[PDB]
């Protein structure tokens, strides 16, 4: 509920790559909320004092209903464009609930995609969240 921002103006955000298992074979991605044919990386605004990695924990939860393990600080990602930073982190998901806010508010959509098939998707309206997957 509040925007918070880098030095350089820059609107601050995270997210996590949510894999299925440690494998980091498939992950996990939500519809966009104004054009629900396409796929996002779940993530978004960190709030006053808020960490990172609880922001991002925070996000997934609200955005993809799924709880799980966190792992590494993947990187921070700019998009020039619409000017924001994201710290991305790797989450294990241990827990996937069924009637999560983003579903039961706005009938947000989440799916399992192989990493080369999230790439894909993400590539032609999201190519900073396709970048994440790069390393
Ligand atoms: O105007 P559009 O439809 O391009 O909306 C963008 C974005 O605008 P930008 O490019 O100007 O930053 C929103 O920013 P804000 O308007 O809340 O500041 C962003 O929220 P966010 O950063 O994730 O922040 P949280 O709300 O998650 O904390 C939102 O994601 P959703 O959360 O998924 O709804 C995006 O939608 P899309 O990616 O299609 O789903
Ligand atoms: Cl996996
Ligand atoms: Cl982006
Ligand atoms: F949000
Ligand atoms: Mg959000
Ligand atoms: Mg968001
Ligand atoms: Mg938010």
């Amino acid at each position: 509920q509040t925007r918070t921002y880098d030095g350089d103006g820059y609107k601050k955000r995270a997210a996590c790559l949510c894999f299925r298992s440690e494998s980091e074979e498939e992950v996990l991605l939500v519809s966009s909320s104004r054009h629900p044919d396409r796929w996002i990386v779940p993530g978004g605004g960190m709030e006053p004092e808020e960490e990172p990695s609880v922001a991002a924990v925070r996000e997934v939860c609200e955005e993809a209903g799924v709880k799980g393990t966190l792992g590494r600080l993947v990187g921070i990602f700019e998009n020039q464009e619409r000017k924001h930073r994201t710290y991305v982190y790797v989450l294990i998901v241990t827990e996937v609930l069924e009637d999560w806010e983003d579903s039961v508010n706005i009938g947000r959509k989440r799916e399992w995609f192989k990493i080369e098939d999230a790439i894909k998707v993400l590539q032609y309206h999201k190519p900073v969240q396709a970048s994440y997957f790069e390393t």
